[PDB]
Order: C-alpha cells, then sequence, then structure tokens
C-alpha cells in the first residue's frame, strides 16, 4: 500500500538521522573503547556480570538493517554501552572514565536529536 511505503520512507529518514547521531556519539570516543564487543575470549566471565552487552559496531549493524523504530530504542542501546562499562569497571579506570565522558558529551547530541525527531516528525 501507499501507507506502508510512507511509513517505510519515515523509517528510512529516521535511520538517516540516527546514522548521523551515531557518528557524532562515536566521535566522542576517540580511544575506540566502545567500538567493538567486549571479547569473551579476553574477558571470559563477562556475561556473568553483564547480561545485555552492547557496543557501537553492534548498534551500527542494527541501524543498517533499519532496526531502530524510534529514538528511544537507539538511546536504550547507547545507555547500555555506558551503563555496562560503569558496572564492570571500577571508578579509577580509564574505561569507566571514558564512559563518563561519553555520557556527558553524548547528552548534548541526544538533546538536539530529540528535538529534530519531534520537529521533523
Amino acid at each position: 500500500s501507499m501507507e506502508q511505503v510512507a511509513m517505510e520512507l519515515r523509517l528510512t529518514e529516521l535511520t538517516r538521522l540516527l546514522r548521523s547521531v551515531l557518528d557524532q556519539l562515536q566521535d566522542k570516543d576517540p580511544a575506540r573503547i566502545f567500538a567493538q564487543p567486549v571479547s569473551l575470549k579476553e574477558v571470559p566471565d563477562y556475561l556473568d556480570h553483564i547480561k545485555h552487552p552492547m557496543d557501537f559496531a553492534t548498534m551500527r549493524k542494527r541501524l543498517e538493517a533499519q532496526g531502530y523504530k524510534n529514538l528511544h530504542e537507539f538511546e536504550e542501546d547507547f545507555d547500555l554501552i555506558i551503563d555496562n562499562c560503569m558496572k564492570y569497571n571500577a571508578r579509577d579506570t580509564v574505561f569507566y572514565r571514558a564512559a563518563v565522558r561519553l555520557r556527558d558529551q553524548g547528552g548534548v547530541v541526544l538533546r538536539q536529536a530529540r528535538r529534530e525527531v519531534d520537529s521533523i516528525g
């Protein structure tokens, strides 16, 4: 139907805007700490600690399959990246500190993304 196409165009355009948001958030991680999944070869106990691992490559795979229906879903995954790190790693670590900086810097980006998602519909 024409309605299904219109909905699909909206989803495509959201995917466009979330791709730009993803690029901007990932620039706030220049050390690439959050670029890839935590390696279960290198951190064999990880899933005992963290039940829903997340990372920017895994988000990008979902994004490109148009798997985020709304900004809330995308933000859920971004928060998992930060929150998982802040639990597994101690406060005095470069990992934790990276996550704090990413959260703080990403907040700005996500604040305007919400306005654009509402504004453009």
